[PDB]
């Protein structure tokens, strides 16, 4: 039944956001879109079945969906549109996704404090955070 991964299952909203600009700006997002995408409240829904986790983004600005198995490469389309090769696995309890594409690399770390899911996201030295409550 259970798994440890079940604390992460449910609807997510986000909150707050530190620093997402300058993110997106290491990732190489563009201008327009990282107006568009910095505006925009996504809520998360991550769900779990079977070996499958399914981390669904719904917004405004863009609908992405994940479907995969802890630590099984797999294909991502992210939101400002790079198509990269993820691989997500569980360590100490967070969910680290990286993503690798045209030599470059990126983490996600996705962990649950209080009631709260925090999202922390780092490209060459450049950390965003953004939290996420229940909905
Ligand atoms: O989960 C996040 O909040 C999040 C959201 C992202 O894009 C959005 C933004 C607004 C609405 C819908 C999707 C995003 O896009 C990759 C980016 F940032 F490179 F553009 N990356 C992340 C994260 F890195 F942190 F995982």
């Amino acid at each position: 039944g259970s798994h440890m991964c079940d604390a992460f299952v449910g609807t997510w909203k986000l909150v707050s956001s530190e620093n997402f600009d300058d993110y997106m700006k290491e990732v190489g997002v563009g201008f327009a879109t990282r107006k568009v995408a910095g505006m925009a409240k996504p809520n998360m829904i991550i769900s779990v079945n079977g070996d499958v986790i399914t981390i669904k983004s719904e917004s405004t600005f863009k609908n992405t969906e994940i479907s995969f198995i802890l630590g099984q490469e797999f294909d991502e389309v992210t939101a400002d549109d790079r198509k990269v090769k993820s691989t997500i696995t569980l360590d100490g309890g967070v969910l680290v996704h990286v993503q690798k594409w045209d030599g470059k690399s990126t983490t996600i770390k996705r962990k649950r404090e209080d009631d709260k899911l925090v999202v922390e996201c780092v490209m060459k030295g450049v950390t965003s955070t953004r939290v996420y409550e229940r909905a």
